[PDB]
Parts: C-alpha cells; sequence; structure tokens
C-alpha cells in the first residue's frame, strides 16, 4: 500500500526509466545474469550466453529487457490496481516458465542497483523507498497467486 506522494515518486523514477528503456532492459537483465547465474538457465533463448560482452553484444537480450520493463511499467502505471495486468504474468511465470519467488526478489534488486549505476547522485532516499515499497506490492500479490497455484 503506497501513498498518493509515494506513487509520484514511482512514476517520477519511472520517467528515467521511459527515456531509455532499451538501455536500462538490458542492464538490469546483466545485472540478474551476472549476479544469479542459475536465472540465466531458466531461459532457453540466453544460456547460449558465456560470458558478459556476449550479453552486451545480444541484440536479443535489450529486446526482451524492453518487453520485462514495458510490462512493469503498465503495472506501476496502475497505481496498486493492477489485478488484470498481473494475473497472466504471474500465471505464465509460475506455470510456463517455473520462476521462483526468490528470482522475482532477485530482479527487484537489480532495478534499485541499475536506477543508482544509471543515475548517481540523482536516486534520493525518498525515491528508493518509494520505489522499493512498489516492486514489494508487485511481488507480494504474484505471491499470493503462486499461493493460489501451489507453486514453489
Ligand atoms: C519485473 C519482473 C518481470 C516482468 C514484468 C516479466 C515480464 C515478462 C513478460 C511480459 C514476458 C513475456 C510474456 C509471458 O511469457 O508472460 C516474460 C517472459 C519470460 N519471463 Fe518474465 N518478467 C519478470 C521477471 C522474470 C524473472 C525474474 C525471470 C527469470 C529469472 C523471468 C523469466 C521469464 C522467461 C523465461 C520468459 C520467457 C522468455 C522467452 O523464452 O521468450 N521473468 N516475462
Amino acid at each position: 500500500g503506497l501513498s498518493d506522494g509515494e506513487w509520484q515518486q514511482v512514476l517520477n523514477v519511472w520517467g528515467k526509466v521511459e527515456a531509455d528503456i532499451a538501455g536500462h532492459g538490458q542492464e538490469v537483465l546483466i545485472r540478474l545474469f551476472t549476479g544469479h547465474p542459475e536465472t540465466l538457465e531458466k531461459f532457453d533463448k540466453f544460456k547460449h550466453l558465456k560470458t558478459e560482452a556476449e550479453m552486451k553484444a545480444s541484440e536479443d537480450l535489450k529486446k526482451h529487457g524492453t518487453v520485462v520493463l514495458t510490462a512493469l511499467g503498465g503495472i506501476l502505471k496502475k497505481k496498486g490496481h493492477h489485478e488484470a495486468e498481473l494475473k497472466p504474468l504471474a500465471q505464465s511465470h509460475a506455470t510456463k516458465h517455473k520462476i521462483p519467488i526468490k528470482y522475482l526478489e532477485f530482479i527487484s534488486d537489480a532495478i534499485i542497483h541499475v536506477l543508482h549505476s544509471k543515475h548517481p547522485g540523482d536516486f534520493g532516499a525518498d525515491a528508493q523507498g518509494a520505489m522499493t515499497k512498489a516492486l514489494e506490492l508487485f511481488r507480494n500479490d504474484i505471491a499470493a497467486k503462486y499461493k493460489e497455484l501451489g507453486f514453489q
């Protein structure tokens, strides 16, 4: 549950992402894969990437970063009223992709890391607080659907 002022911070931060969605999405995925190499094994289309240089050169990885961040941005712009947008993603990630909730924690922290890396000194403590809360709400509502489905 976020206040109006917290949502305002989230959507202000998101404007930074929307100025370069592909670059942010690329770096989020690279941070996930290099920090947590088990996550790479869930992507049949990326498992061939062995080095970070290959990851950086991959246009399909940048494409997937755009898909991921476009979906998250659509959810965030709903300010918590995201049941319709979130349900299909929870279902596909539990039943088809088999993504444990832990990996959604990993990508949440990776988003925070990338924002500080690309905008050092321009991602203030209030903005980090609000973004973190928004990602926790996203993860918590996915977790509820995972529990319904019995997925671990
Ligand atoms: C911010 C969180 C994330 C968002 C919004 C997101 C969004 C999406 C979307 C929109 C798709 C395509 C449609 C679909 O299959 O439902 C997708 C595909 C996928 N997601 Fe996620 N995702 C997230 C996190 C992750 C994480 C943490 C992993 C794994 C570590 C992952 C693994 C996958 C895989 C394996 C695919 C299929 C890729 C394919 O082969 O083309 N997702 N995701």
